[PDB]
């Protein structure tokens, strides 16, 4: 105490951070606080190693494997998760837990209308139309090194009419309003379904798995043996469809992540 729980700048990260916090406080005498607006993955990793945070609420296997670990790329979600867990324990004395039950992947996304008009189901379907299209992307994907824009341009070999970086939160309205024709969205965003959008299949498997787990140093788990059993209550409980809905409560309906987390915990009676 106090258990410091870290969140990056994503609704789901704040929701999940609040969930664990409230859960910990529901079941034990531990106090918690949330550290929000954490930056890049390297920044988040550094916070975990020095003590700025005691629990990382949301980490994604794909980011850890290619970014933090710099490992041989792995296409299979279960093998990627197992490798990530063993290397985090061996290199960093960190426990990467099993997944909450959801993955949050980059996903090329269009309106249902434009999908019908251009006959789009897969990312390769976009290839022949690309020179006429405007693509909106987040603020870091253009310069991202492993599975960023450069490597996309080599693997799929299409070049867009224009490329437009912006706060990820804005891409959903950008494509829905027709200001962008296609966007690299995040798959857990509830605005995809609610705005009548459609995710295109990554037929080449350019993107690695991105299953989401909490991460805690073995030091912290030793000093607070009650922590393990509480975190375990959340594992496998939140699938992608469910995370999308929780996200929409924040992004679309403007509710506080803490309120959304509480209402979810109340529904599930705090997992006993």
């Amino acid at each position: 105490q106090t258990i410091k729980i870290g969140a990056q700048s994503m609704s789901e990260s704040e929701i999940i951070a609040s969930m664990q916090g409230q859960l910990i406080e529901h079941h034990t005498d531990l106090k918690t606080t949330t550290i929000k607006n954490l930056g890049s993955n390297a920044v988040q990793q550094q916070a975990l190693m020095n003590g700025e945070i005691d629990i990382a609420a949301t980490r994604y296997t794909g980011d850890a494997l290619t970014g933090t670990l710099r490992m041989e790329p792995e296409k299979d979600p279960d093998k990627a998760l197992a490798l990530t867990q063993r290397e985090f324990k061996k290199r960093y004395d960190l426990k990467w837990y099993d997944s909450y039950g959801f993955d949050n992947t980059y996903a090329f996304t269009v309106s249902k209308e434009l999908a019908d008009q251009y006959h789009l189901e897969t990312v390769s379907d976009v290839k022949k139309w690309a020179p006429q299209l405007k693509l909106g992307v987040d603020n870091y994907w253009m310069k991202l090194k492993g599975n960023g824009y450069q490597d996309f341009t080599k693997t799929y070999g299409m070049t867009f009419g224009g490329t437009y970086p912006m706060q990820i939160g804005l891409v959903y309205d950008a494509v829905k309003s027709g200001k962008m024709d296609i966007v690299l969205a995040y798959s857990t965003d509830g605005r995809i379904k609610s705005y009548g959008l459609k995710m295109l299949k990554d037929d080449k498997q350019f993107f690695p798995p991105y299953d989401c787990s909490p991460v805690v140093p073995e030091k912290v788990l030793k000093e607070h043996p009650e922590l393990e059993g509480i975190i375990k209550k959340m594992l496998g409980k939140i699938d992608t469809a469910t995370m999308q809905e929780l996200n929409y409560e924040v992004d679309g309906n403007l509710k506080e992540p803490s309120v959304v987390a509480k209402e979810y915990l109340e529904k599930h009676r705090y997992f006993e």
